[PDB]
């Protein structure tokens, strides 16, 4: 149905998707200016010391990995958080050149490409319940630039000739997610929603403000895979980002400085 092609892209999916007009949509471009500091704001947590990972796929915008949510194995808490969210699968968003592939942007500054770790408010039991409430998601955001190899990375770069095409996917076991964050915890955040149909207004943006750097070859693995399923016309899975939505009355809170 809905894609990042010209005629399936971000520019249709208000036709089948309402919400794509709404009140809380992302991603945002982050004005450094107007970001004001929030001296309410706790510090985040990120535990993934017993991340659990299940596979690897591609579900035709992007790949996945996803990961055991049955317990509390790898969750955040504090930030802006009222509780306790769970892992449950992480993505990239990139661009066909450097020059362009993050969603969020700072001070209109976009970067080659953004990680998104999604996680879920165990107060609704599962994924499912969760995404439908505002306080149902937390998604935490961090921007890939090009420089040195990110090791932690690496695992997931050589076996993505598997997972070629729509639908493909692979056994993912062991990948520790805690490989691919920067020092920094330095955040912002804002209330904000899904970046891809069904677009619901249900995630609690936590965008950090360190890049991490990944290789020129990291991300040119990235750029080979395709959009389209096995036998179908070849279409390179490049550009899977939503351009800045509107802020419209919201507000972004930095937790520095
Ligand atoms: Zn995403």
């Amino acid at each position: 149905h809905w894609g990042y092609g010209k005629h399936n892209g971000p520019e249709h999916w208000h036709k089948d998707f309402p919400i794509a007009k709404g009140e809380r949509q992302s991603p945002v471009d982050i004005d450094t200016h107007t970001a004001k500091y929030d001296p309410s704001l706790k510090p985040l947590s990120v535990s993934y010391d017993q991340a659990t990972s299940l596979r690897i796929l591609n579900n035709g915008h992007a790949f996945n990995v996803e990961f055991d949510d049955s317990q509390d194995k790898a969750v955040l808490k504090g930030g802006p958080l009222d509780g306790t969210y769970r892992l449950i699968q992480f993505h990239f968003h990139w661009g066909s050149l450097d020059g362009q592939g993050s969603e969020h942007t700072v001070d209109k500054k976009k970067y080659a490409a953004e990680l998104h770790l999604v996680h879920w408010n165990t107060k609704y039991g599962d994924f499912g319940k969760a995404v439908q409430q505002p306080d149902g998601l937390a998604v935490l955001g961090i921007f890939l630039k090009v420089g040195s190899a990110k090791p932690g990375l690496q695992k997931v770069v050589d076996v993505l000739d598997s997972i070629k095409t729509k639908g493909k996917s692979a056994d993912f076991t062991n990948f520790d997610p805690r490989g691919l964050l920067p020092e920094s915890l330095d955040y912002w955040t804002y209330p904000g929603s899904l970046p891809t149909p069904p677009l619901l207004e249900s995630v609690t943006w936590i965008v950090l403000k360190e890049p991490i750097s990944v290789s020129s070859e990291q991300v040119l693995k990235f750029r080979k895979l395709n959009f389209n399923g096995e036998g179908e016309p070849e279409e390179l899975m490049v550009d899977n980002w939503r351009p800045a939505q509107p802020l419209k009355n919201r507000q972004i809170k930095a937790s520095f400085k």
